[PDB]
């Protein structure tokens, strides 16, 4: 075994199933998990994911 889950469940649909059509992306700060299709994102980005609270947090200092 490796890990238990660490927020391995989507919030928009409460489904922790990482699939091609709906990949449950993990944040970078808070560690929120949500399918890129569930949140409303075109697809998987280059780096990680930053929720509106996440990006807004780091956006301050920049
Ligand atoms: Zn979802
Ligand atoms: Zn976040």
């Amino acid at each position: 075994q490796s890990l238990i889950d660490e927020d391995a469940v989507c919030s928009i649909c409460m489904d922790g199933e990482s699939q091609n059509s709906n990949v449950i992306l993990f944040c970078d700060m808070c560690n929120l998990a949500v399918h890129q299709e569930c949140y409303g994102v075109p697809y998987i980005p280059e780096g990680q994911w930053l929720c509106r609270h996440c990006l807004q947090s780091r956006a301050r200092p920049a």
